[PDB]
């Protein structure tokens, strides 16, 4: 194969001291080539101020980490190792005349352009080894001895100072051809009208709402199992519909990445063996390619495009015979495209894999032909079983979380993301690596209590923690690393600023959905859930263990105070 041929050379020229033909590899559908070579800790100032749920079973799960070469086979070998049926020529049609309609739609405003050496190096810099790789000239030097090669259709480095240069290289050119769509925000709502891109967690809640407005039918998330490994090769083709909209010397980069490294992958992966350490070089032309840019908007773009389909059938608009059909006519769903696709697009939120759906009516419920056969089978259900919606949009589950509305004593309304509060306080007692000293492991702890305080400040235990946390870890003492990698984070909380002043902004001042910008001016005055929905979402209140804690937290806030030393604290209880 000449497309895939240079880059199997390049390893294979590197490590030639320990390469061998396996005739033995677990590998069915991922074309085989060759083979080589022949985690995290607990966070103790969060657990010493969280007692009680030292004894929750969620708490302790989260706390085991196998990031290992023996936890990887089991990850890749379930639903990566697998094929997708190709989609019926009917399905075919409608997905592309469907694509062809949704990027036109999408550039309507915008047009795509280049992103740059500048913006990348922004982006490493604002969060070691791409850090240094970014200062680098000879690491920008290969990235343009690389984008050369791709200039002229062909690909060298794109999948040991050497590897870690060509993957940062590789996602850099990535990022240049295919970046416009997250740097130029062309999945916000505005510009997408299903997207929620640089929306934030803060206003998901509000987005579900505002669709629950919308007349129609029940409101439908449902999860598609492994959904990279259900991107298909006519997925792929449609997606690529996006360099018609581009320059010249835009297009003849995105191509490259396209057709080199998104339909004509390299990828390296380890697998266990009774010699050592062995880790193989596969291929594969179809599903997405989890770790490179672009894969957050494609999944976006795609599934936006899936729905709209799923939308089609509920309606009547296409049948089992239209599917079937390789001689499908365009006039009705182009039609139904430009009179109702973008008020039907109104009626979703879409985030990658991640969709909530308010269709007109009910019959999308059992409208499953299309989005069985475009490969995107629903996890955990019966292929045929119609889904099961939801009439309140408060039990909608999006984006890890589900949304309530609060009402504050004044009488104005919140709407607040939540999630089981076993999540929360498991994710916070868990420290990123290992080696830290008391500080940084404090500042993480204060990060989390910060992030409870802006976005989980409803939760009674939660307050109880954060005030807790920020009591025990000096004022001045900035929050480091991040509390999740989520893109709907916008990190607020990342910051000494008083939390008050900063809940105010989030949810009063620059809300749009707050029409009195009356500020609030004591916690006491920011609401909580109701103890009944409280309870439902995992709280302890009413517990004697929980009652315990209350009373007993000011002593372990003096210990962990003893433990860090003389530094100015303040009190938050
Ligand atoms: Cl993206
Ligand atoms: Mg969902
Ligand atoms: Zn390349
Ligand atoms: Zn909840």
């Amino acid at each position: 194969m000449d497309v895939i041929g240079e880059r199997i050379k390049r390893i294979k020229e590197e490590h030639n001291s320990t390469w061998h033909y396996d005739d033995e590899n677990p590998y069915k559908t991922w074309a085989y080539h060759g083979s080589y070579e022949v985690s995290s800790m607990i966070n103790g100032v969060v657990k010493l101020l969280t007692k009680p749920w030292d004894v929750v079973p969620m708490v302790t799960q989260m706390a085991m980490t196998d990031t290992t070469p023996f936890g990887q086979q089991r990850v890749f070998k379930e639903k990566v190792d697998t094929r997708t049926p190709r989609p019926l020529p009917g399905t075919r049609k409608v997905m592309e005349i469907t694509a062809e309609w949704l990027w036109r739609t999408l550039g309507r405003n915008k047009r795509p352009r280049l992103c740059t050496r500048e913006e990348f190096t922004k982006k490493v810099r604002t969060n070691d080894s791409a850090k240094a790789a970014v200062e680098d000239e000879e690491f920008w030097k290969l990235v343009d001895r690389e984008r050369e090669l791709h200039k002229l259709g062909k690909c060298g480095s794109c999948v040991s100072r050497a590897i870690w240069y060509m993957w940062l290289g590789a996602r850099y050119l990535e990022f240049e051809a295919l970046g416009f769509l997250n740097e130029d925000h062309w999945f916000s709502r505005e510009n997408s009208y299903s997207g929620v891109e640089g929306e934030g967690l803060h206003k998901l809640g509000y987005i579900l709402r505002d669709i629950s407005k919308i007349p129609g039918g029940a409101m439908y998330a449902d999860d598609t199992a492994g959904w990279d490994t259900r991107i298909t090769e006519d997925d792929l083709h449609n997606e690529e519909k996006i360099i018609q909209q581009m320059d010249p010397e835009h297009r003849q980069l995105a191509n490259a990445i396209f057709k080199l490294t998104y339909q004509n992958k390299v990828v390296k992966v380890q697998r266990p063996t009774p010699t050592g350490t062995v880790m193989d070089i596969i291929s594969r032309k179809d599903q997405r390619g989890s770790g490179q840019v672009g894969t957050y908007g494609l999944n976006t773009f795609t599934n936006m495009e899936a729905q709209l389909v799923r939308q089609m059938e509920g309606e009547g608009v296409l049948t089992k015979a239209d599917l079937e059909n390789p001689h499908l006519l365009e006039k009705k769903i182009t039609q139904w495209l430009e009179t109702k696709g973008v008020e039907r697009l109104k009626r979703m939120a879409i985030s990658g894999d991640d969709c909530v759906v308010k269709p007109i009516d009910d019959r999308f419920a059992n409208a499953l032909l299309a989005l069985n056969d475009m490969g995107k089978v629903r996890k955990d259900i019966p292929q045929w079983q119609p889904s099961k919606g939801w009439h309140d949009w408060q039990q909608v589950p999006f984006c890890s979380h589900h949304f309530h509305e609060l009402i504050m004593k004044d009488g104005r309304k919140l709407v607040v993301p939540c999630r089981p509060q076993d999540e929360l306080i498991g994710r916070a007692r868990i420290s990123q690596g290992a080696g830290w000293s008391l500080r940084e492991t404090a500042c993480l702890g204060k990060a989390y209590a910060q992030m409870w305080s802006l976005m989980y400040f409803h939760r009674r235990d939660l307050r109880l923690a954060s005030n807790a946390i920020c009591s025990a870890v000096p004022v001045h003492w900035v929050p480091t690393s991040r509390t999740t990698w989520s893109i709907h984070a916008h990190h607020q909380w990342m910051t000494t600023e008083d939390m008050l002043t900063v809940w105010n902004r989030v949810w009063i001042e620059e809300n749009p959905w707050m029409e009195d910008k009356t500020p609030v001016t004591t916690w006491e005055n920011v609401p909580y859930l109701g103890k009944r929905e409280d309870q439902w979402c995992g709280s302890l209140i009413g517990l004697t263990s929980r009652a315990t804690w209350a009373q007993n937290i000011p002593t372990a806030i003096q210990q962990v105070r003893s433990l860090i030393g003389n530094e100015e604290f303040l009190d938050y209880m």
